[PDB]
């Protein structure tokens, strides 16, 4: 046949047809579509601006560059969360508002099928799109999927906390990525009035910050966070963040006379300079000498007055505002071990103590954020259990986990559910076969694992069982139903109970059936340890 | 007895008075006046933008800068083509749009002369407006004459292809001006409703492209072509210019990432870093060692979809647009010496043979852009004549010839004819006193020899013998009948047949007198080459 | 006790109460209120534009940058002038567009207090607002202090004398300050249409180009010039200023191709690069070897045609223009010791001779613009009185004190007051306890001396003597009255006569009575010297 080409508003694009095994209606691929103008120069650190009109055919056929990071942790993130069998090697460059589209409608007649919108994760530091291939999901569930990108890192997120430089630029990328879909997606097949944005980690937590933003409202109509809600205190930075400014300032060899000035500086800078910066800062990594408190994990989610008027625990607490149905997640395991791994945690001895364990729980301040009077009692209600140093570790890594996943999603959840809209849980607990080789055969459930089925990874990558295959329809199938529907149940599936007052939710697996009150226990004592 | 001192829209200009030999009344000159905002820093490779006014009088009395080129080149092209006596030396300057108007009306009364727009020539990489003096063609016709300038080489051509960089930002500039006449030519005697645009070369090609563009349309109501149309390949860029692009983004040490970076990347560079690059280039001087399907002349014309949607070809093809009388010409020896010996040909021996003819005709692909299938038949055709080696490269000069200008410019005229519009045509043919001394005495109606008739050299430089001065006085005659009526015809002047169905045409030169079928025959026989 | 929170329409700012000894209700104080957005990047040289709106509450908390300049000799003037017990040392910054408000009105109730907007002097090199404390004037009269900073040098002034950078950038802040209080100050207490603009100086000479200029009118209503108008000549450039913008150019290591170039290469660069290009100016020194009449003093006013249309000599001499309450004084000794000292004036020695006198005389070209013609009868006017060496030094310095602030300051007042509007003169003849202690104990009236009555040191500085303290409680007195009613009277207070035609102004000092025909001798013999 011929290329597809579809007509946006700001001019035609030129596409490629894929077809997938057992599938006729073969996928409309776009890769690489301006969302808006290049962020370059003087437009850094700046809300994103509508993109320039193009003349004649734009060729959306080659994949847009990752927005700058550590080119090193990028890579290595796409590999181990790529659903593709071949990972793509990507550019870096300030030049990545880009957003790829997968449609498996007959664009030759007029289509308004479900649009699925996916966030990419990594910390806000690292990430992209075209590490997702949407061409399974699509072709399976009949929906378009559409992977977006935004700033990232110093890009994205500087913020001087003054009108001279708010923050969260990253995030106003996302939200300026949903109205190009509104205003667009229908010339792909897609259906405007139902977009169902869902995202993973950092992506998890964009979307749970989108619903609680006033900017956003109208640009989705349903939401799915995996592992990370904007409760995952990490990646949201409360209080006075001009010390960070500052101290990006300074390491990239700039005044800090005024915030003015630091953001005129910054500007000045070339994309490389700001790079070099961004790995003198080392934002992903754990400092272990030190003082806990000052170490700076990376720049998030702030409180600009833009996006978000007050913190996330103070928006969710009324119900003023519009809501949409949320389906909420975690895996078993959350720190297994790509995180810990990624950040590069003392744990090689494959155990731990009493009193190490204390001294990690201390260090580990920036993702935790554990008073050090807490450390002592927080240690004991999880390695108390048992004197098996082995257990220990596992159990300081449920510790970890549930602070960062574990309670936020659920008090998430509660909280959705208790405004009064319609709410859904998960815990995935499955082992990909597609898991790194150095990861340990006994973790399952690790960090972004469900990200294998919600893709259809066992349709691109080879090896699959029919376990594991199978288990990736199951996945697919309910989240297309949820973005239908905004309710993941439909025949030939597991009931999935609504997560209401008994707080219900579906345990995905090799055996996914309901259950109820997750992780109720541990939202219990830590509400109570943090009340202090 | 006081210097004119004009009101424009922006502000008040002061020039000088300089009367002519024979003319009571002192023609008001005014050099460098603005039409346009200095398109340095962000602005470049962008649109030209309106001039800021200025608060008091402004001095139009020296000299403006010309557009960033080859100095070299610039200058000696310079002094080859001016027709006063002492050629001005000027200086480059990324600030250059400006333009310089000699008009003889008495500017103590209202006056509506006809309006002479000249756009000077130079392969769009070289060129100056001051290189011309409209003095004595002002004041021995009546018309008020206007020589601008516009952004040359990458400045002024530089595309990516895309809406990043479209290009023509020269001829946006060319486009400029005209508005610039519009709404100001009438404050120094001239009548925005009679508005001639003219050029040699590539000013040629500019006036012809005006004539097919949809943003210059009423700008101008009569188009004068000498020795240049739209169809003069070398310098209309067709295909896929992002290569050259990126070229040229390397040798300017640029990364190549994406076209919005390269242009960001060029933005920063300093004149003179792009003043390297063009020079590193080599776009004037052609190409004798490698494959010349890659040798890159320059940075011409392109269909940015804006200025052309489309080929000249195909622009040229439809009737559905707005026409003025249109005046094409060529002169006798177009590559007869000063091209030839600007681009350093290897014709130093004086004669050639048929395997040397179609060896150079090869390598000079970038500028006849002749299928290496076809050069033994089109050197076979013109070479093939006599035996004499001498007459062979004659012949082979010829050959080019035709190829740039002769065959362009009669297809040009026909199509004009075509749609319906007053068409004329002219082949001058007439050896100036003026030209250089290096340039061989047998050599008559060179390249650019018919500038010295129209712009009366005879009457600014010395030694023009009774029948030059009255070759000049008849060409201005022409000119500006034709600039007044759209018919250059008029009483004391040789009849000049309408370029109808009949195609008569004038041999301008020692004897004046209507021809037909100009070049009708090679016409012929290079559309069923080019047919291949 | 909750710091005072102010609602401005670019959003709410924080200051802090203080309470001055013997005032009930505290003066609620705003430190770096920003007045328009920085002048960074291509915004220099450009006017100012209206600052981006914040989302919160701005700290109003810490003192602003002082716009660049020499950093020593900024500093130097601070501690000189400074009124409060501890000078504060302040920072460069481009950044600089601030203002400070000393509001003595009771916030929580609507109160329309008068206010009085300080512009500080310096020469338009140096100087900042945070040097004035308004606590004691605000509190002791009850008005609204605000103390404003405009761009200075280069960034504030710098010429090309085109379109392309007119000049005036300082002048226009202030404009652009006075437009700031005629929108928020209701918002602190003041009264928007009882705005009194006064400094001292640059500020004096500043105050008197606002009441010429049409762009401020409407933004005040009444005027105080201390020691300082438009005919002060070192600060009112006139002429062409081209040379001077092409000196700093090439010293700053620029082209001057054209004027559009100039400022596009200094816009590139850094405030540092631009700083020790001041500095290699050499501006506030006086220059012993070389052409008086080249030694450039700074960067002043110019005639820009759009804050000034033509000279203030030309301007005054016209009535068609909106008047106000003008008030200008000066004080005994001018040239007494402060300004000598600053420029590294030669009078080591303490005593001149006659041709020593002249000698200086016309070194001192920048600073009086005498020819050197007139230099005889001059210094013989002055220093023939007697044959003491000791004597014709301080008559020297009656000499230039008379010719940069005496004539100048009576000359306009005569003008005002002839064009119809209430004019009121002084004479401030006292030697302030706070002077420096390398200030000769003789010179009683120095430049800048009324500066410590006019904002109460005697109130914020120690061992002021029942003497000074009753002084300064008059001068604020009639300052604020003026302020007031447009008439510096009151019942308590010495009759001030207006100065109307028989001339009668106010000597201020231990002892305060009225005179007249001030400086009315030497305005006549400096009328005639300079008619030539
Ligand atoms: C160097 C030069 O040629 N520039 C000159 C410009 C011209 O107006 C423009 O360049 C176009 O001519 O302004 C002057 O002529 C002028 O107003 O007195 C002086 C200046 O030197
Ligand atoms: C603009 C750019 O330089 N990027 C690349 C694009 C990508 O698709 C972009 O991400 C979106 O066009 O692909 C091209 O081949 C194209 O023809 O458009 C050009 C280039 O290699
Ligand atoms: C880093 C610094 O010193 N700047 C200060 C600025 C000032 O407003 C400006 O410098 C003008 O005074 O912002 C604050 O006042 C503020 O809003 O919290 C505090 C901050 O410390
Ligand atoms: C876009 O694709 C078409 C064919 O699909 C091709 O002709 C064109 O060159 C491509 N554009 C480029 C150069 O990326
Ligand atoms: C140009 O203008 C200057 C001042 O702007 C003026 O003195 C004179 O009339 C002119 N000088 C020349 C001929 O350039
Ligand atoms: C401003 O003052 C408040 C107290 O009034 C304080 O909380 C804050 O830290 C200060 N500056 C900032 C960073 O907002």
């Amino acid at each position: 046949s011929s290329p597809p080409v579809v007509d946006t508003v700001h001019g035609k694009v030129l596409g490629k047809f894929v077809s997938l095994e057992g599938f006729a209606q073969p996928v409309a691929i776009f890769l690489g579509i301006p969302f808006a103008k290049p962020p370059l120069g003087p437009l850094r650190f700046t809300p994103p601006q509508p993109a320039e009109p193009w003349s004649f055919v734009k060729n959306a056929t080659s994949y847009p560059p990752m927005c700058t990071q550590d080119p090193k942790a990028g890579q290595l993130l796409s590999e181990l969360f790529t659903n593709r069998k071949e990972n793509i090697p990507l550019k870096l460059s300030e030049d990545c508002l880009y957003l790829n589209i997968y449609t498996p409608a007959d664009l030759t007649k007029k289509n308004r099928l479900p649009v699925m919108v996916w966030i990419h994760g990594g910390g806000l530091m690292v990430g992209a799109a075209s590490t997702y291939d949407g061409l399974a999901l699509a072709a399976h569930e009949n929906v378009v999927v559409v992977t977006i990108q935004y700033r990232l890192g110093i890009w994205g997120f500087f913020s001087t906390g003054d009108e001279h430089s708010r923050g969260n630029w990253g995030h106003l990328d996302q939200v300026a990525a949903l109205r190009w879909v509104q205003d667009n997606i229908a010339s792909f097949g897609g259906n405007p009035g139902s977009v169902t944005i869902f995202g993973e980690s950092a992506g998890g937590e964009s979307v749970s910050v989108l619903v609680l933003s006033p900017l956003a409202k109208n640009l989705f109509h349903r939401a799915i966070s995996e592992s990370g809600v904007a409760l995952t205190s990490v990646l949201v930075k409360k209080g006075d963040v001009k010390p960070l400014a500052e101290q990006i300032a300074i390491t990239a060899g700039c005044k800090t006379t005024t915030s003015a000035v630091m953001v005129h500086c910054l500007r000045q800078k070339t994309e490389e300079e700001l790079l070099e910066t961004t790995l003198k800062m080392k934002f992903l990594s754990l400092d272990l000498q030190g003082d806990p408190r000052e170490s700076q994990p990376l720049l998030g989610t702030v409180i600009d007055g833009m996006l978000l008027l007050k913190t996330p625990e103070e928006l969710q607490a009324e119900r003023n505002f519009h809501t949409v149905p949320y389906m909420v997640g975690i895996n078993k395991q959350e720190f297994g071990w790509l995180i810990p791994m990624l950040m590069s945690y003392p744990l090689s001895e494959g155990q731990l103590d009493q009193k190490t364990a204390m001294s990690l729980l201390w260090k580990s301040y920036p993702l935790v954020c554990i008073a050090k009077e807490l450390i002592p009692e927080a240690t004991e209600k999880y390695l108390g259990g048992t004197d098996d140093t082995v257990k220990k570790k596992d159990l300081f890594l449920d510790l970890i986990a549930d602070v960062m996943f574990g309670v936020p999603s659920v008090i998430v959840a509660r909280n959705h559910r208790d405004a009064g809209a319609p709410t859904y849980m998960y815990e995935f607990q499955y082992r990909p076969s597609f898991s790194s080789d150095m990861k340990p055969k006994t973790v399952i459930g690790d960090h972004g694992d469900e990200l294998f089925s919600v893709f259809g990874a066992p349709f691109l990558k080879e090896g699959a069982s029919e376990e594991e295959i199978r288990l990736s329809k199951m996945v697919m199938k309910f989240w297309a139903n949820f973005a239908r529907n905004g309710n993941p149940n439909g025949e030939g599936l597991p009931h999935w109970p609504e997560y209401n007052q008994k707080e219900g939710y579906l345990q995905i697996g090799a055996n996914t059936q309901a259950a109820q009150k997750l992780k109720d226990k541990e939202v219990a004592f830590w509400t109570n340890l943090f009340a202090k």
